[PDB]
């Protein structure tokens, strides 16, 4: 029923059924945030600098008061201007629901203000001044509609609320919902979108996702035509072009294949007895191996994790770690923690723990290290394999853990409620306040909810510690860089003694594209956009940039930064403009 070639295909994106369209329900369906509640400004990694979306610009009053001004033009679909009102509306409902977007705003922004119709001021909180999260929250507000919302509380829990009617569906960004049942979610473009006379319409008329029950039969429809725009894991990729001539591709023609996503942990529930100890998680750390599992299962896809949790594939981030501790600590040449089931058994040791008959360990307190589990969701087959491989070698150091996987959506409730005992999940990636970002999103009790309540926004594995949150709060409340560092270093130390969980690898931006129907994908070659993968974040500019096969169209003009004739901000024009209000 769909025209076809009006319409791009998706895989790797959706697992499991669709369930809300609504930021503030316990789960959301892929596409909410993606396509259908867009930003104040949209963050570039590829280029470090900002596209002004909803917002035209903004303006520092002082270094801790800025205003962002709303394009006028910024309206939401059913025709009512988004305002300042919006985006006040949508952090309050973040703060009294205790989740939705931008959690944890309130920790380090005093207030959220509508100082005009079209006019939002934000205020950093002094007390613990943290100058990225001032900005990370304001540049990045994501409004959402009060009015609609407002209505939907007057009639029942929000909590509760679906948003599953297509012709009730207000939205800031170019798609919302057309379609959807158990087989299948599908978006439709908005095509009188406010934004189409600055940006253009997105060429797809519709983006259709077929849910697909595990990676095989993803890759199948994948390889028989039948997925336009991938984010899946899959074995050999590069025989899909260089054996099978297939017209397909990734960013990269030769190994990686992918470019970086973010760091890829074993989460370890520090909330269960056994994983409560620093020593245990320590041993868990020593007993992943990381080069034959990264090599077999993920297919050098990625590479290992450093476990300062910075990602020191992208140069200007390593001055971040503090590699003379790191060297020191774990005795390797650049202080990754080595696969050595030997210290692993001497922790162990070291720490009391002694094999019963059965082969399991037990403490000195008595505590039996298993049964537990390590879980990641079915289908999900390269996670799968290393949660294998991760287990065996558990096991043969009297950790009795098993591997299970069952549903997405129940393997996120684990994860999100804190039940689990290991898993394998995401974290965060490279980003304008990278190690930062990493650090508030693993460690910060802040973020995180008590067991049995839902987080999307941090700290899964339920880690406390009052020093980090100090630490955070200290981190940034200068821009010196050298007082970020300082306080980076000491969370080094804090992680390297706690092990909250295990930084294992770099996990990669699942992204392939098929030329059948659609062109001019972001790559290597093509490097219009450096978050293409289709269940990013920010993968909506991917959308601006392809084009029909039937009907070749330039690059979108607004791309590039100001100075190249786009409309983007430098970071670096951000903080100068910082430093200038001071
Ligand atoms: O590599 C693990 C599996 O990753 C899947 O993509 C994930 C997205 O659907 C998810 O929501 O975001 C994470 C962030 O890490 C992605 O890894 C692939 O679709 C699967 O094929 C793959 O096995
Ligand atoms: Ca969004």
């Amino acid at each position: 029923s769909l025209p076809r070639e009006d319409t791009v295909y998706i895989g790797g994106a959706l697992w499991g059924p669709a369930t809300t369209w609504n930021l503030y329900a316990p789960q959301s369906t892929w596409g909410t945030d993606q396509f259908m509640y867009l930003p104040a400004f949209q963050y570039d990694l590829g280029r470090d600098a900002w596209i002004p979306v909803i917002a035209e610009r903004y303006e520092f009053v002082d270094d801790k008061t800025l205003r962002i001004y709303i394009r006028p033009e910024a309206r939401w679909s059913d025709g009512v201007p988004i305002t300042a009102d919006d985006f006040v509306y949508a952090l309050e409902l973040t703060k009294e629901l205790g989740i939705g977007p931008g959690g944890g705003w309130d920790t380090y922004i005093e207030y959220v203000k509508a100082v005009d119709t079209k006019v939002v001021e934000f205020k950093a909180k002094e007390e613990n001044l943290n100058y990225f999260q001032f900005l990370s929250y304001s540049l990045g507000a994501q409004p959402m509609p009060k009015h609609v919302y407002e209505r939907i509380r007057a009639q029942m829990n929000i909590k509760d609320w679906i948003n599953d009617k297509p012709e009730e569906q207000v939205v800031s960004g170019p798609y919302k919902l057309y379609y959807y049942d158990p087989n299948i979610v599908v978006y439709q473009r908005v095509d009188d979108w406010w934004g189409k006379d600055i940006f253009g319409l997105p060429r797809p008329k519709y983006l259709a996702h077929v849910i697909y029950k595990d990676n095989p039969s993803a890759s199948l429809a994948f390889e028989r035509g039948d997925i336009d725009w991938n984010g899946l894991f899959i074995p050999s990729v590069w025989e899909l072009w260089e054996k099978k001539g297939l017209p397909v591709g990734t960013w990269y023609k030769k190994e990686p294949y992918f470019i970086p996503d973010g760091v890829g942990f074993v989460y370890v529930n520090n909330t269960k007895p056994g994983l409560s100890d620093p020593a245990v998680r320590k041993a868990i750390a020593y007993a992943i191996p990381y080069n034959e599992m990264l090599k077999k299962a993920y297919f050098g896809y990625g590479s290992q994790a450093h476990p300062s949790m910075v990602i020191d594939l992208f140069e200007p981030y390593k001055q971040y770690i503090d590699y003379e501790l790191a060297k020191k600590t774990f005795g390797t040449e650049d202080g990754r923690i080595p696969f050595d089931l030997d210290m692993a058994n001497k922790i162990l040791d070291e720490a009391g723990y002694k094999k019963g008959p059965d082969g399991v360990r037990v403490g000195p307190d008595g505590t039996k290290l298993g049964p537990y589990t390590i879980s990641v969701p079915y289908g999900w087959t390269d996670w799968m394999m290393m949660c294998e491989m991760i287990a065996k070698n558990l096991r043969s150091i009297g950790i009795d853990v098993k591997t299970e996987f069952p549903d997405f959506s129940v393997w996120a409730d684990r994860m999100t409620k804190g039940t689990f005992d290991l898993i394998i999940s995401w974290s965060v990636g490279p980003s304008f306040d990278h190690p930062f970002n990493i650090y508030r999103f693993v460690l910060d009790k802040r973020l995180s909810k008590p067991v049995g309540e839902v987080t999307w926004a941090g700290d899964w594995e339920r880690y406390d510690n009052d020093e980090v949150v100090e630490l955070l709060d200290k981190a940034v409340s200068t821009l010196d860089p050298e007082v970020r560092k300082q306080a980076y270093f000491r969370i080094q130390q804090i992680i390297y003694r706690d092990m909250p969980s295990i930084p294992a690898f770099y996990t990669a931006h699942w992204y392939e594209y098929s030329t059948k129907y659609w062109i001019n994908w972001p790559s290597e070659d093509n490097p219009a956009w450096f978050r293409p993968s289709p269940w990013h974040a920010d993968a909506w500019p991917t959308l601006f940039i392809i084009s029909k096969k039937s009907d070749p169209q330039p690059v979108p003009s607004w791309l590039g930064t100001v100075d190249e004739g786009g409309i983007e901000i430098p970071t670096a024009k951000i903080f100068e403009d910082l430093q200038k209000a001071t």
